[PDB]
């Protein structure tokens, strides 16, 4: 019955960051603030490694994109690739034997991310999404898979970035607090 | 305990096509995109025949309305007429003896939408509509009646035409694809 | 687990129209269309009298208000009087020991109302609220109340006076559908 | 299964005001609604002491904030300092030993306030939060920690300071009503 992300000591938690490439850098509206989100994942990654996994998936790369550069992956990085809508790839899978927890942020909100999120579900995973860092081509899509995934609790929830890095680390006298709280200073590209 | 629309392959999905009919045509805003969503999921069933049934019904036809011409029915379809606002009636119940899954769309959706989808959920399928192809005269009836349906899950879900075609070839490398890819790339009368 | 409105024949179901008097008139945006909706349920009781009763409360009445002229009641009206924010008193509970359903309507949203719905569903009625006849003199104090209500499933539905209408009569071949069909071809103060 | 407040004398209601500092006044656009609301709470529990606790948490003070001086404390308030996130700390969970219901309001939503209503929850209090009297800086962060929180029925409750008001004196004839609907006659900084 718990409700939010468990301090990040507990457990294992992977951020899972989807299919943010080059086709579409230009057919989403805050394609930017998916950017800024991955980026500030990756640096909170680094914080806390021990605890932590950080993964990219790439559709279909070579047929249109790769991975926007932009955003600099941390060396310790789960990069992989496929033509699955869901990220639930036999690689991922065994990259999650352990994790207790999963971060999903990328495009599209509708399509991979939609599908990735109720795999993970029926994974038994608990699923949080920073919709700061979700998008789609158009609003009407978005806004109905949104909608959805906020009826899939209680191992499902939908808050942002800034809220998500607030969960982890429970307390401002926290060891890991100078560091995470400097990364809440950055702002997005497009202002929420 | 399932989440989304499964691969096309697993058990059978009707397509239900509702009054979208003459009178109508010109007092709803989005009666195009309605027209459309009819289209794209006909031309979908033609793709998958051996797994998709398509129902129209025309609800009290000859008193004000046929089916708008620009809905270019499959030769497959199962034309139906009635004065039941709910769209479960003798014909179509024995023609979903053997379906596991509704694609429930046209209009009102306050009306023969609302109620022909609680009649489906009594009869333990699933429903699946595009929000996409769904509207009323008056917002504040569609909006409510949205809503409404929102809160019927497990066994009901919102999401769009587009959602809803990439749930069911589950991989981009689907034998099917590149034919349901195409029908992806047609845009709508009224932008999404 | 039952999903909407009945047909009007099975069992009861009283209308509820709760403190539209003289002080709030010009308090609330939408008064008019909420005395449009009082209006509509009253003639549609009047329709079916043997399976609906109705009932008006007033709150408070000499000290700042009389129920507003503009609705005409049935001469069959339930009219009593309170003080208790909610609707359920002493008379209102005995007039309710055979009714099943409540389709509750007036102001204020997040008030009368709410509190209203919340004793009714302690006693097992279901209730149906046409969000057409609901208000607040504030948008935020509605809104909050509204949402709240929408979860109070799966006893309690908001939707709107033509859905209400239409769940109620479930066919257009019905012996009252020409009676309650010429209520829909009216049409409220301000626009749906 | 209850379902809003009950009245004031059954059991015991903290008042919670959290996080009302210096540096957050200009940093949130309704803050001054949330200190009207921190003052109106104020007011109503010097109305019926015996039977509500009122509490300020400062968050991390004397860097960067005091709680700001338009906000009148009660005489008898809990005033208490943290670095926790969530309001619930050593000093907050023995001073609701005997609380069954709990107030929420304050500064931030998607924050302190998020944590400090999971905290709640996890002790088996009841909740209940006037969207009046919350705020974050950015509304995307808001607007999400709001809907999460919505999905946590039935033991959670957002509505507002005047439905809640009128929630616990379920009677314009209560002793205390006189009182209490003179704080209701006074209206907020910024319109709700």
């Amino acid at each position: 019955m718990s409700r939010l992300m468990p301090h990040y000591s507990k457990g294992k938690t992977a951020f899972l960051c989807v299919d943010l490439q080059e086709a579409f850098s230009k057919r989403i509206e805050n394609f930017a603030n998916c950017v800024f989100v991955a980026n500030r994942l990756a640096r909170l990654h680094e914080v806390v490694p021990e605890n932590t996994k950080y993964i990219v998936t790439e559709h279909y790369p070579k047929g249109l994109g790769r991975i926007v550069p932009e955003i600099t992956l941390p060396k310790t990085a789960h990069l992989i690739e496929k033509t699955r809508f869901s990220c639930v790839v036999p690689q991922v899978e065994e990259l999650l034997e352990d994790v207790d927890n999963a971060v999903v942020f990328g495009i599209e909100g509708h399509a991979c991310i939609l599908q990735t999120v109720a795999d993970l579900l029926d994974m038994n995973k608990r699923v949080f999404l920073p919709k700061d860092g979700l998008g789609s081509q158009k609003k009407t899509d978005f806004k109905a898979a949104i909608k959805l995934m906020s009826s899939w609790g209680p191992n499902c929830e939908i808050t942002t970035s800034e809220s998500i890095l607030l969960q982890m680390t429970k307390d401002a006298m926290d060891p890991n607090f100078k560091r995470i709280s400097k990364l809440l200073k950055e702002e997005p590209p497009i202002p929420l």
